[PDB]
Parts: C-alpha cells; structure tokens; sequence
DNA sequence: GGGAATTGATTGAAATCAAGATAGG
DNA sequence: CTATCTTGATTTCAATCAATTCCC
C-alpha cells in the first residue's frame, strides 16, 4: 500500500539473520550487503542491493541474510503484512511476489555455479560485468563496497580480488579514476575472461 | 490436479538447461540430479532431489538448471499451466507454490555459504548431515551418487571427498558398508566439523 | 570384468603474511 | 591523516596426475 522512508548509516544492520521479517524495503539511494556468517568470521555476501532493488521479502517468518548498509543509504518500506493482504486480494501482485523471490534464486543458482566452479579471474569479470550492467553512468561504474566485500561476494580475499583488477587495468580492460571509479574498456574482452554456458 | 507418472533410466536428461518449463515433477523412486555447466565441462549440481521431493518448478518460461536421473527414476509429473490455473483460482495454491521457490531459495542461499567460504572437510560434513536427515532409513544412507557427483554439488574434486570420508572413517565418525551405504556413528562430532553460524 | 573408489606423489592457484602506496575525510 | 588498496614473498589446501584396489 503506502510506503515509508529510512535512512541507514554506512555499515549499520538493517535487519539480521534470523530476525522476523517484518518489512520488504527498496533501495532509493546508496547500497545494501545481504549476507551469512561463520561463527569464526567468514562472511559470503549473497548480493548487493543497489537503487531501485528490492530486499528482505520473505516467504517464510524471518530474514535468512542479514543486511546492512555499504553507504549512507535511503530505502523506502512496506510492512510484510501489507503485501501479503495485497497478494490475497490481487492475483497479480501474489504473482508479482513470486516472481520476485524467482528472480532471487536465479541469481543465487548463478552464483552458485561461479562460487563452486569459476577460476578467480573469471569470478572477478563476471563481477565487473555485472557492475557495469546494473550501475553504469555513461560508461563507468561508481563502485560503492570495498575490496574486501568484492572478495566475500565472489568467494575470494581482497587481495586475489586486487590482483586481479590490476592485471585486467595493466591490459588495457578497464579504466580506473580511483580504485572504486571504473571505466569498461572492452566488454567482449571481459566477456571472453569470464567462462562460457554449455 | 491429474499427475500423470513416467520414468528415466540412469542418466537420462528430464530436462535440459534453458529448455521451456513445461511440466513440474515430483520423485516417486530414485534421484535427479539439477546442476549447471561451462562449456569446459566443468558442472556445479545445484541440487539433489530424493524421493518425495518436488523439482522443476519454476515462476518464469524456462528451467534454469538442467536435470538429469543419477539412477532408475519415478516421477509424477503435472503440467505447468494446470498449477498455474490452480494458483489463479486458490490463493493457498498460489502461496504454496512460492513457498517452494522460496525453500529452494534457502537452499541455495546456505549453499553460497558453503560453496564459497567451507573448508573441505566442513563441505563434505555438511554434505553427510544433510543426506543422513533427507535419506537414512534405521540409522544409514543408501547414497544413490557418484563421488564426482558428490563433489560437484560441494565444488570439490572427487578425490578431495574420498579423501575427506576416508578420515571420517579413519576417525571412527562413520561406518561404511560399501561405499555409497554410510552410518554416521556419532552426528554430534561430525556437527562439529561443519562451520557454525555466528 | 570393469567403472568406481581409494590412495599416493606432485603441482598449482589462491590464501596468508607482510610492506608500502594511494587517496578520501 | 588514516582507511583502503596495491604489491611482493611465501605458504597451504585442494587440484591434478598417477597407480592400484574394491566392488557392482
């Protein structure tokens, strides 16, 4: 129905793993890491959320990722409850929540296979490429997230993340205005580093 | 409504990747296997499906992963459109339906975790707990997999997994009669192997 | 009998350990 | 100024390469 707006701190917990999930939220401005922990502190960032994204709609009772803010971010929200009145009323929008959690599961299915199986290079090109198709501004990519939540998204350290970036700049792929400002130089060449469908 | 039965041999594609999602299966006896490939050959299985287990379900046009028998396998299988008819005249059937793409979800989401962040050993004792919940029967698995299987569903060489179940073994963790019937002599010690959560 | 599994030897890609360089605030 | 990022040195865990052995 009517959605109300938040703002959240770089770095704060929007909602944690395990909590009721009582709200579904969208990114306005800024951007959001879902992820799981190890109790030892190993952390696998299932997926940035960046402006106009949904997050946090769950079927079942409670969150199963946390969320926090990369940067200051503002979201607006609906309570959960809400939605799931619409969807009884509405086919559509029943549909439309469905839909959304699909959307989810391709991603993680994708993700699966490029954590499971990808080299570190290809991982970091899948990534970029992803990048550049959800954040790109006439040619570049204003990345928000630091190196070390690059790594804990595509299953690596910052520093094979780092590596990687500087063979790919060294190369002539990408541009760099700043570690976090860059420019696709050639996406096919990046296309022909990540692997490749059957 | 009317599910209509059929059967593969060992092996067989139920269906392939990208292919039109045209029917919703469920295992009656056997094993499917649902897995993505690189065009190298290199293949991330993204699930396991055990009898009972619902699969190929899917909200958009197209099965994301294909699937093929791991051994003889039943099926019960509906047409998509007579769920998605269903769901249009019943809100639980619709709700249901995205309860399911929601646990696959869930799925996938704590597979992430492992795929990307588990040491070997923590793979394969995550592996063994979960088969030991969906398939022992008075105390022991009857696995219907391969160990390259196996280690395509935890993005390991088959090596690596006999390696990891031979210390099990070693250790005293597990008995084996054969080496796909395995019983798990003590679960506590071998909870303790995975990776917690924070 | 023969694909599957175990086991051993070795390599290798990414992690870890360790300085610096960079550049946002 | 101080995190973040890059780069280098080295280690390590799992992969790969290579025979046997165990069972279906």
């Amino acid at each position: 129905l009517v959605a109300t707006e938040f703002s959240y701190r770089k770095d704060e917990e929007i909602y944690g793993e395990d909590e009721p999930a009582e709200y579904v939220y969208q990114v306005v401005t800024g951007a959001v890491r879902s992820y799981k922990l190890l109790s030892d502190g190993r952390r696998q960032i299932g997926a940035f959320h960046l402006p106009g994204d949904v997050f946090g709609l769950e079927s079942g009772p409670s969150h199963r990722l946390a969320a926090e803010a990369i940067i200051d971010t503002s979201v607006r929200l609906v309570k959960r409850s809400s939605l799931e009145k619409a969807a009884g009323i509405d086919v559509q929008v029943a549909r439309k929540l469905w839909a959304m959690t699909a959307g989810e599961l391709r991603h993680a299915e994708d993700h699966m296979l490029l954590l499971g199986r990808k080299t570190a290079m290809e991982r970091v090109a899948t990534f970029l490429l992803e990048m550049d198709r959800r954040l790109a501004v006439a040619g570049m990519m204003a990345l928000p997230m630091s190196r070390r939540d690059i790594g804990d998204y595509l299953g690596l350290t910052l520093e094979t993340v780092s590596r990687a970036l500087s063979q790919l700049h060294t190369q002539g792929i990408l541009g760099f205005s700043g570690a976090r400002q860059i420019v696709l130089r050639n996406r096919q060449r990046l296309h022909n580093l990540d692997a490749a469908a059957a």
